[PDB]
């Protein structure tokens, strides 16, 4: 099913009935926005993989390099942000994405864009804007006015003209709930889960420095994975298991020494999860398998980012 391919590994689709209608049409487009990021990590790639799914299913793909948004979220000066955006777009092309790339600031300063922001600032409460940003806003002991403008710009109808589907992480869902209420035409949201960071502390993050970057060296992936929170028998909160779920190909053959049980062949992640949960498979053989298949999945991307 095209539908079930798109739905595989998302946390929610709002809504499924509207997505079946979109899939019927001959012309459909899907958008995702990203604040430019100094490092692109597996959190980014999970979402790019969803966009490749939509692209296989017939959708035109639009990537918004959300530079002004990064600007409001205190990531720096704009033309410095627009140069990080340029690099991120190289990375997304090396992931195998066939898309159109738009810089926010190329249209977000237009008079009609600006008037919608003022119009929406009239319908949106300070309390709701702030709630909507709890998972997104840069850490700040004295919150700035910029924090409450960010979500109203994210739900501006100009971002969604001729767009059927928006894709984002679950950390964006309150902002999308706002847009569901306030947008003139309905857009389907597809939310992808948030990856746990390597120490299990919170969520994977370019500023928490708890991530694996797609351009990481092999030795580097090994060392991050070796150090990673992965309690025996525990799946919930375990970032090594998450990587197994969202990134690996099954059936999976796990090489191990014959004293640890010999080569193991798992035909599904659900099979891996039962093996792991009852301790027929130890963190260390998991880790070696995950590290080794992660290296092979990332290699072509590291290669073209390094080509020259
Ligand atoms: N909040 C996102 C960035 C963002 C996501 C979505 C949009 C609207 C749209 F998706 F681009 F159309 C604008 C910016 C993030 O946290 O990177």
């Amino acid at each position: 099913d095209e539908f079930e391919m798109i739905k595989r590994n998302t946390s929610e689709i709002i809504s499924e009935e509207e997505l079946r209608e979109v899939l019927k049409k001959d012309e459909k487009s899907a958008i995702i926005g990203f604040e430019p990021s100094g490092k692109i990590h597996l959190g980014h790639y999970l979402q790019i993989k969803k966009m490749i799914d939509l692209q296989n299913a017939g959708f035109d793909i639009i990537i918004l390099l959300a530079d002004l948004f990064a600007y409001l979220n205190q990531k720096g000066e704009l033309d410095e942000i627009r140069k990080i955006g340029d690099y991120n777009k190289k990375v997304f092309e090396a992931m195998g994405l066939k898309a159109k790339y738009v810089y926010g600031s190329s249209f977000m300063l237009d008079k009609d864009y600006t008037l919608n922001v003022y119009r929406l600032a009239l319908k949106t409460t300070l309390k709701r804007a702030r709630r909507s940003m709890e998972l997104i806003a840069r850490e700040d002991e004295n919150p700035k006015v910029a924090e409450v403008i960010y979500p109203i710009m994210q739900v501006n109808p100009l971002h969604y003209e001729g767009v059927d589907v928006a894709v984002g992480g679950m950390e964006q869902r309150k902002i999308h709930m706002l847009a569901r209420e306030l947008l003139p035409k309905k857009v389907v949201c597809i939310h992808n889960p948030v990856l746990t960071g390597l120490d299990g502390e919170g969520k994977m993050s370019s500023s928490k420095g708890n991530f694996i970057a797609v351009d990481d060296s092999p030795e580097e992936i090994r060392a991050k994975i070796k150090k990673a929170y992965c309690p025996a028998g525990v799946v919930e909160g375990n970032p090594i298991m998450e990587i197994a779920k969202y990134f690996l190909e099954y059936p999976l053959t796990i090489k191990r020494p014959e004293k640890f049980g010999g080569d193991l062949t798992v035909n599904s992640y659900e099979e891996l999860e039962s093996l792991f949960k009852n301790k027929e498979l130890h963190p260390m053989d998991l880790k070696n398998a995950v590290a080794e298949e992660l290296i092979k999945i990332l290699e072509p991307i590291r290669k073209r980012l390094l080509e020259h």
